[PDB]
């Protein structure tokens, strides 16, 4: 199977990269020429024009992270595209991957709106997971095609916006996470504790995590956020003594106290005696 | 075989007594409230009638009351017989009130260990539960198969008797904020009609990731250098922006996120936007 990638920014390079890997024939093409000399050393072919590149793969990847310049690039090839499975991986919103589902199917484009859930340096390898909505006989038909960028590959339904459904989710965790581990390193440092002393301890929290994970599933699809392990109005109480801690090391303390608002609205909405999980209508309820 | 006490029965206290008595420790135990504790005296706890008889049948003191003013309370009476014991605090603190705890229990001759549990009390006394303490170096090794019974990795941290509520609050600093956006993804992802429970296996991707990071990030924060050509500032601030948008979009509270990018930007306008993510440590340094 011919496969073609369309921009060449560091997505790009990673996805052209794990399809040479896996020996299927990749062309490139990017708007700044250079960008994919090494790929071409590799064994990918580098096109002309973005029409070539098309013309060139049964299956298009396209990574151009600007939605004006990605709309610009495959519109005026739609009438190329006809006919080829088209697969869009720059993250975005569900309703921009709906609006280019929408488009891709009034030109008989078969679609799938994809989401990199790992970064560019594990593109390819088998437990790299990335997202997949859309045309489900296009997935189907070219699995081991996506297989080859990442063995953890999911497809996730067939509404295109159920990619970036799952992707934002996941990342509005991460971030979130990664926030405050930059935190707390900081807080710890403030009093000569370097983070290479506190990292090996901090795995205790991440299985920790990794069991929250499910109970608070369970409990956000139950809608029932049981009061036992402690209550959400002492766990308030928990989070300001980190508040006091930080702020009166001269710490931007935004982040944790946004993380007491919503739950001080939750004990607000009567979730006094309820589990951490009870925050979601913290959230929900502004 | 060691005598140990064990002072507030609330639901940490019960649960370190009761790892006690599976190590096989003669374990004495003392509540303000009556009927806290029947269940350890069925399992062959003592209990004393007041504080002193229990601090007097021990060679440590492991108090577990919800304050440091509520141990100070309970021991202040008893200072005289604590003197020449090993006294544990296991009570929740900051490194300022643990460091005047020190003070206090100097001056009466008590050797002092200043406690943070860091795993729910429900693996309190398995071999992968977590405990720090700091302070008196003679009594943590003196008694370290006491403190292992607790918790298989309990770590001594440090003479500064505050440094395990330095350790403690940097944890449950990254364990709440995580905590905060794990709700917050399920509940984004339940505005499209995405059940918690079909992203929960996904999320098990991301805590490898986390787990790699961490090692990742302290060392970039430990050297002052955040190599960015793995990802870099700007992009990542981006990302979160669709993340803040989408969720705005839908009515959920964005005030976390909001203030996860601004931490970001106040970075990146520091000029790091190239670097990693690290270097958001600038930004949570200088608002």
């Amino acid at each position: 199977t011919p496969v073609t990638v369309i921009g060449l920014g560091a997505m790009g390079r990673a996805l052209a990269g794990a399809l040479l890997d896996a020996g299927y024939p990749t062309t490139v093409w990017n708007r700044t020429a250079g960008r994919g000399e090494d790929l071409v050393a590799r064994g990918a072919t580098l096109a002309a024009s973005p029409a070539e590149a098309v013309r060139a793969g049964e299956v298009v990847l396209v990574c151009v992270v600007d939605y004006a310049a990605s709309q610009a690039i495959l519109e005026p090839v739609a009438a190329d595209l006809a006919g080829r499975v088209l697969v869009n991986v720059t993250s975005d919103s569900p309703e921009r991957a709906r609006e280019a589902a929408k488009w891709a199917d009034g030109h008989g484009i078969r679609y799938l709106d994809g989401a990199v859930m790992i970064p560019t340096v594990m593109v390819g390898s088998t437990d790299a997971l990335l997202f997949y909505a859309g045309d489900k006989s296009a997935y189907d038909e070219h699995e081991q095609v996506f297989t080859s960028l990442g063995g953890q590959s999911a497809y996730v339904g067939a509404d295109h916006g159920l990619a970036a459904v799952y992707e934002l989710s996941m990342i509005d965790f991460f971030w979130t996470s990664m926030s405050g581990l930059v935190h707390g390193y900081a807080l710890a440092a403030k009093d000569g504790v370097p983070a290479t002393s506190i990292a090996p301890f901090l795995k205790a929290h991440i299985s920790l995590l990794s069991l929250l994970i499910e109970v608070t599933a369970k409990d956000l699809d139950a809608g029932e956020y049981p009061g036992a392990e402690g209550n959400l109005a002492m766990e308030v109480e928990g989070i300001e003594h980190i508040l006091h801690a930080a702020e009166l090391r001269g710490l931007d303390v935004s982040v944790l106290r946004s993380v007491r608002d919503v739950a001080r609205r939750a004990v607000d909405l009567g979730h006094g005696a309820d589990s951490w999980s009870a925050t979601v209508e913290g959230a929900r309820n502004p």
